[PDB]
Parts: structure tokens; sequence; C-alpha cells
């Protein structure tokens, strides 16, 4: 049967839905005993590399983890599936109204030459995200500070998101890291600053704390996966099979997030809502036994 299971909950909205839906399916469907570990990309990958826990890492954004392939080779982790099946795109953004009022902010060089247009500030992703390493590398490669752009490190994904909302309310400038599709970007039309042509080797270097030779590249489009420890896999073929199926298209994730905001729903309430209304999506994720358990508890 299924006993003790630990799973990361990453510190942003889609990630919460992912972990909450997974938890519910594991507990109700397979009688799992699930410990949700609040986490972030960097300490989470660090934690499995060192303690072989937690069992399940998700969402795992692969855009800026250049050493993940190696981790999987050494058999420290195993990729089950892309949990956001459409993927996502990270970048540096300004509000649409700003890009329309002053089109020169649509390229990084344009911004660097006229920092007042963005209020002399860049909003950096928070400590614990792989993106914080990249942004920090890019700030250096473009010499933001030297050009009068202050790199402001947000304390969390929440305060990063709120700084957009605040700026937007008053139609003020904003320049910083974010990603799409997200609720924030659906609610506040943003435009991606052109950071030049993608370069795999430059980005790999930007993604590594120890690579000093930083260069200019935008982020690649992200694959976003659920991963597990081969130990947990060996032990729980049924959960692995289920987690190999558990996945959301961006439309599906959007539809859940919206519902959770139009109500005051907890993450748990959103999960129940998704499962209750989307049998056609998830029925195939679970096995017959689990589906018996779920059929009986869900309504
Ligand atoms: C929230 S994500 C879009 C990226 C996560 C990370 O950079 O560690």
């Amino acid at each position: 049967e299924c006993g003790e299971v630990s799973i990361t909950e990453m510190n942003w909205a889609s990630a919460s839905v992912v972990t909450t839906v997974a938890t519910f399916l594991m507990e109700q469907g397979y009688g799992c005993a699930v410990t949700v570990v609040p986490s972030s990309t960097v300490p989470a990958v660090t934690s499995v590399s060192e303690t072989g826990e937690p069992d399940i890492l998700t969402e795992l954004w692969l855009s800026s983890l250049p050493n993940y392939a190696k981790l999987e080779a050494q058999g420290t982790v195993r990729t089950l599936t892309e949990v956001l099946s459409d993927g996502g795109q990270e970048g540096w953004w300004v509000p649409q109204y700003l890009a329309e009022a002053h089109p020169e902010v649509t390229t990084i060089e344009g911004i660097l030459a006229n920092p007042d247009l963005v209020g002399g500030r860049f909003h950096r992703s928070p400590d614990g995200w792989a993106a914080a390493i990249v942004d920090s590398s890019l700030a250096k490669a473009w010499d933001l500070e030297g050009n009068g752009i202050e790199v402001f490190a947000h304390g969390s994904g929440e305060t990063l998101a709120t700084s957009i909302a605040a700026a937007y309310a008053d139609r003020e400038p904003w320049f910083g890291y974010y990603w799409a599709p997200t609720s924030v970007l659906g609610k506040f039309p943003m435009v991606m600053v052109d950071l030049g042509e993608f370069d795999a080797d430059i980005h790999a270097c930007n993604s590594k704390a120890d690579c000093a030779n930083v260069g200019k590249s935008p982020y690649p489009r992200a694959r976003v996966i659920t991963a597990v420890t081969p130990g947990f896999a060996e032990e729980n073929p049924e959960i692995i099979e289920m987690l190999s199926n558990l996945s959301f298209t961006n439309d599906q994730m959007g539809a859940i997030l919206a519902w959770q905001e139009e109500n005051g729903a907890s993450s748990e309430e959103a999960a129940v809502w998704f499962l209750s209304n989307n049998s056609d999506i998830w029925a195939g994720w679970v096995n017959d036994a689990a589906r018996e358990n779920l059929a009986a508890l869900i309504p």
C-alpha cells in the first residue's frame, strides 16, 4: 500500500494547485500519508541532492537548472512528466501602457540608455528561485547598476506580484522579472522587453552561481516537470504512474486559478473544484482502485 510521502509546495500560485491536487489524489485515491514541504527551487534541488528528500519535486522549472540532466544521470532524480504541459516563458517585462507611451523601453538597450523611463529600478525574482541567479547574472552582463538601474530583490513571489499591481493601479513604470501565462499577467497587460537572441551556452552560464563569465541571453522557454527520487519510484509504482499523468494545460490551470480568485477559495477548495468538474481530464490519471475511492469521497 501507500505510506509516508513528502512533496514540495513551491511558493507561487500554479505550483500550489499542482501540489494540492497531487496531495488530494495521493491521499484520497491511494490512502497516502502526505507531508507537504513548503519549498523553493534552489533549496529543493539542493535538498534532494543532499538528503534524498522530499520524494516529489514539482513544479520544477527546468529553464535555469542546467545541471539537472547531470542530476538525473547520477540517478539522484527521475523526470516523470511535464506538469505544466504547455510550458511557460520567463522574461523581463514592462507594462503595456509604458511600451505604448515610450516604445524605446521595448529593448534592454533602450531602457539602459534612458533609465528614468522605468523609474531607475529593476524588480528581481526572490532568493530561492533559480531565476534569481539568472537575473543577477543578466544585471551584470548588461551592467544595470552602472546605467542607473537599481536591482531590487523582492522578498517573495507575492511582493514581486504586488509591486506590479501597485505600479499598474497608478499607471507608473515597472521593469522586472515575471513569467507567462500567469494570473498577474492576465490581469495586468505586460510586454516582454527584448533581451536579444537566445544563446544556450550563455544562459547555462547565467544559471550557475560559479560561472563568472556572464553574457547576454533571454530565458529559454521553460519545461516544467514533476520529478521524483528513484527510491520513492522503486517503492511506489502506482503513485509514479499517477504522477506521470498529473498535468495541466495552461487553459486548464487558468480556469482553476480564476475560480480560486473569483471565490476566496483555499488551494484545497480549488483542487476539489477542479477534480469535481473535470473527470474527463483526470479519470485516466488514476488506476481503477483509486478511482473507486475518489468516486466515493469527491461528491
Ligand atoms: C515560479 S517559476 C516561473 C521559476 C522558478 C525558479 O526560478 O526557481
